[PDB]
Parts: C-alpha cells; sequence; structure tokens
C-alpha cells in the first residue's frame, strides 16, 4: 500500500464516480490523490490481499462483512471524537460495533424495496400471491410481471424470512451461530413459492442483476426489487417508476435484511490519519454525500443534517418503510458463511437441482463447511504477517554476505520467529533467500496442520510462491498463488 495516497475500494453498484469527485477534492486541498477502484467481488478479494499487507487504504460495504474483517485483524479500530459521533444517528454506530469497538464510519442504510412502471401497473400488487396471475395477464400483452436478481441471496431473502425464516437466532444478548433459521417451515414456505414462480415460468432461473435491471429499465417487466442505488439509472430511462413496500406473503410482510453501507480502514495502511479526515471531513459532509448520492442514491444516510432533507422523498421514505418491517443484518463473523449457504440452497433449489427441503436442510452444513475455510485461510494469513518481519531481517543480514547471521550458514536462532499457528524461518543460500513459514501439527486448522509455505525473496522484498509449498493453493491468497 503506497503511503501518501489513499486507493478505495467501492462496490461497482455504488456512487463511486460521485466518491472519486469528493476524492478529486480532498487531491486539491492536501495535494493526496485519491483513486477510487470497484474489483468485482470486492467483499471477498479484499480480506485476501489485505492478508499479504496490501489492498486498499478504505474499503466500502454493508456492514455485515466488517465483524468478519475485524476478527481478522484487517481493521484498524476507527477513533472519532464524541462530537463528530453526535453528527450520525445512535443506530448506526451501533451497526459497526465489534466487541465494544469501532471497526468503521456508517454511510448509509439501505433496504430493498418493491418499484413498479406506474404506466404498466397503476396499482402494485401488495401480495405475493397475486403476482403469477398478474404475470399470466400481462404476458398476454408481451410484458411480464415481476424479475429481480435471483442469483444473489439478498433479493429472495425478504421472502425467505417473511414467514420466519432467520439467519442466526437472537437469544439472551447473543446470536446462536449454530441455530440457523432456514431448516424451517417458513424459510420453505418462501422458498417453495419461488421456486413455483419459476417452474410455472413467471421468472427464469438465471435471471441476475444486469437482466433484471435491463428488463425493467426498458419496460419489459412491470417490477423489480433493487435498493436505492438503482433509482439512478431509471431516472435516465422512459419508465416513470413508483417505489413502495414489498409484497405480504402469508399475510406477513417480506422482511429485507437490512445494510449500513459503511466504510473501513485497512489494518495495513500506511494512511489512517489521511483515510480517517477524507472520511470525517470530506466525505461525512452534507457536501460529501451529495455528491455521491447524486450519482447513486446512498439511501438515508448516516449524516443527521444530510438525511433532515433525504427524509421528504417518498423513495426514502419507502425504504425506511421496508427497512423497519425487516432486521438489520448481524455482523458476526459468521455472517458470509450464511450468506455462502443461502446462496447455494436458493440456486440448488431454483435450478431443481434439489428440492426446497433437502436444498433447505444441508444449509447449516455448507454454512459450516464456508467457515472453517474462513478460519483456515484467516489462519493462514500469519505467515505473511511473519514472512514481512523476516523479510526485513534477510536484507540486513545480506551485509554480511549471507542469507543469514553475521554470516553463517546455518539458521540461527536471530533468523527464525514463532508464531500462533506456526513458525518462520529463513533459507536458501546465496542472493536467493527464501522464508519458510510451517503449521503447526495440531491447534489449527486440520486443512493447515503440518503444511508449509515457501516464499521466494525477491531483492526489492516481494515475496513470491515457492514451490515446496504444499498448503492448499485455495487457502492462499490469489495473488501469493498466482505468483507460483
Ligand atoms: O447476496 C448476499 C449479499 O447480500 C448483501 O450484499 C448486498 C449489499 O449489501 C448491497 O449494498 C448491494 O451491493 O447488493 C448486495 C447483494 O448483491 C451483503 O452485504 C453481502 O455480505 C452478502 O454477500
Ligand atoms: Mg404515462
Ligand atoms: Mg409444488
Amino acid at each position: 500500500i503506497e503511503e501518501g495516497k489513499l486507493v478505495i475500494w467501492i462496490n461497482g453498484d455504488k456512487g463511486y464516480n460521485g466518491l472519486a469527485e469528493v476524492g478529486k477534492k480532498f487531491e486539491k486541498d492536501t495535494g493526496i490523490k485519491v483513486t477510487v477502484e470497484h474489483p468485482d467481488k470486492l467483499e471477498e478479494k479484499f480480506p485476501q490481499v489485505a492478508a499479504t499487507g496490501d489492498g486498499p487504504d478504505i474499503i466500502f460495504w454493508a456492514h455485515d462483512r466488517f465483524g468478519g474483517y475485524a476478527q481478522s485483524g484487517l481493521l484498524a479500530e476507527i477513533t472519532p471524537d464524541k462530537a463528530f459521533q453526535a453528527a450520525l444517528y445512535p443506530f448506526t454506530w451501533d451497526a459497526v460495533r465489534y466487541n465494544g469497538k469501532l471497526i468503521a464510519y456508517p454511510i448509509a442504510v439501505e433496504a430493498l424495496s418493491l418499484i413498479y412502471n406506474k404506466d404498466l401497473l397503476p396499482n402494485p400488487p401488495k401480495t405475493w400471491e397475486e403476482i403469477p396471475a398478474l404475470d399470466k395477464e400481462l404476458k398476454a400483452k408481451g410484458k411480464s410481471a415481476l424479475m429481480f436478481n435471483l442469483q444473489e441471496p439478498y433479493f429472495t431473502w425478504p421472502l425467505i424470512a417473511a414467514d420466519g425464516g432467520y439467519a442466526f437466532k437472537y437469544e439472551n444478548g447473543k446470536y446462536d451461530i449454530k441455530d440457523v433459521g432456514v431448516d424451517n417451515a417458513g424459510a420453505k414456505a418462501g422458498l417453495t413459492f419461488l421456486v413455483d414462480l419459476i417452474k410455472n415460468k413467471h421468472m427464469n432461473a438465471d435471471t441476475d442483476y444486469s437482466i433484471a435491471e435491463a428488463a425493467f429499465n426498458k419496460g419489459e417487466t412491470a417490477m423489480t426489487i433493487n435498493g436505492p442505488w438503482a433509482w439512478s439509472n431509471i431516472d435516465t430511462s422512459k419508465v416513470n417508476y413508483g417505489v413502495t413496500v414489498l409484497p405480504t406473503f402469508k399475510g406477513q410482510p417480506s422482511k429485507p435484511f437490512v445494510g449500513v453501507l459503511s466504510a473501513g480502514i485497512n489494518a495495513a495502511s500506511p494512511n489512517k490519519e489521511l483515510a480517517k479526515e477524507f472520511l470525517e471531513n470530506y466525505l461525512l459532509t452534507d457536501e460529501g454525500l451529495e455528491a455521491v448520492n447524486k450519482d447513486k442514491p446512498l439511501g438515508a444516510v448516516a449524516l443527521k443534517s444530510y438525511e433532515e432533507e433525504l427524509a421528504k422523498d417518498p423513495r426514502i421514505a419507502a425504504t425506511m418503510e421496508n427497512a423497519q418491517k425487516g432486521e438489520i443484518m448481524p455482523n458476526i463473523p459468521q455472517m458470509s458463511a450464511f450468506w455462502y449457504a443461502v446462496r447455494t440452497a436458493v440456486i440448488n433449489a431454483a435450478s431443481g437441482r434439489q428440492t426446497v427441503d433437502e436444498a433447505l436442510k444441508d444449509a447449516q452444513t455448507n454454512a459450516a463447511a464456508a467457515y472453517q475455510n474462513y478460519i483456515a485461510k484467516s489462519q493462514a494469513s500469519e505467515a505473511f504477517t511473519l514472512a514481512d518481519g523476516l523479510k526485513t531481517t534477510i536484507n540486513t543480514n545480506l551485509q554480511a554476505g549471507t542469507c543469514f547471521a553475521g554470516g553463517a550458514t546455518a539458521v540461527t536462532a536471530a533468523d527464525k520467529v514463532s508464531g500462533k499457528y506456526g513458525d518462520a524461518e529463513i533459507g536458501g543460500t546465496a542472493p536467493n533467500c527464501t522464508i519458510t513459514y510451517t503449521f503447526k501439527s495440531s491447534g489449527v486448522s486440520n486443512k493447515l496442520t503440518s503444511t508449509k509455505i515457501v516464499m521466494n525473496v525477491s531483492e526489492t522484498g516481494i515475496l513470491t510462491k515457492n514451490s515446496g509449498t504444499d498448503t492448499p493453493v485455495e487457502l492462499l491468497p490469489q495473488s501469493f498463488v498466482a505468483s507460483g
């Protein structure tokens, strides 16, 4: 990570061009260049690159992923003065609190709404159950009732939760991480309704974000389900749209998981004070939020002064009505595993590859498998932590003409280093020095036990994959694997 610069990652559906304008302003006032990027699969790429000490200075995502990042030591604890904290709503700070510590800046509150074409559908349905017959009628005029992103469980969750689906049971001030709530009658009823929509040819299992967006914005489908960020592209389209409450299911509201768009600081960033000043004094201002919101709407913003104006928008009022019917997502480390499990179940049921019963029955197991991989990847990141220390040791004693000591050709104890999950030591000969990290035979993931990561050290300190590595390739940072 470059010192004296700011690299920002934010998802491609957000107002990153508007964010870059706030960036350019910061660059004018400070001389600090700000670069805004939007990598695909950003929320999965960041933990990998941050593990090797690289990545963005600042990462934006909904708050649900941040407990996982914090747990893996990837986030800097944030430190705003109480005067600043008073500028944002209290419940938004709560969303970014993990283990007592604030782990990000809250930016905006997002919930899914029902978006409808007022010309096709002046009076949109209040119930999911009306939608099949509505589609049949619209098909006669060459239109469809509803299209939305079926590939991400975020979009199907409001229906799954309506009759009783839940992520983790909340009992006695804690989440029960072993009580996952998609293997119950309520979840099954919601997913069954969805699968029948596909079986009855009212929806296609392959519909994704782009397909649904293009169909709604071109007037081919009467309704879609999406968040505030989507409104901008509809604004530029011919469509006259309305934003309203999600349909009910079995007389109960759809319950979208509510996300707080948040900005965290990379633990490995050399630019932490700069990141803080950008976020506190440029982004989280009326002018800063407006710049982004003008690009792609944020929803209901955490900043009280600017949300004062936004709240008069009927679209934000619907956003907040849906948010209240739903629930704020947990931020616990198991959230990404939960999301992997629900994505898999929904897709397996959608495609017809598994029954709704079988798909949902496998979810907790699938979540566990995902979480075990997450733990192993986190533990493996220690090798790059230890190697970074050892790599400076390597360059300081290369002066003695060797990879070690003040001249030895065996590793001194000053060339070894102990870790929590394994030990690293310098190796090699001549100017081609290596670092080897060996996992313990127990007390670490059984995916990792007794395996080793072997790194070649360039003269410039860049670590590449040596073929002696037998730590599983899929648990290593992809950039490291690529160098192999
Ligand atoms: O689909 C699972 C996914 O849901 C949420 O992601 C949302 C995100 O919150 C929104 O800002 C927007 O980008 O759409 C995403 C879904 O495509 C969770 O935040 C995420 O962790 C989870 O994987
Ligand atoms: Mg008209
Ligand atoms: Mg059936």
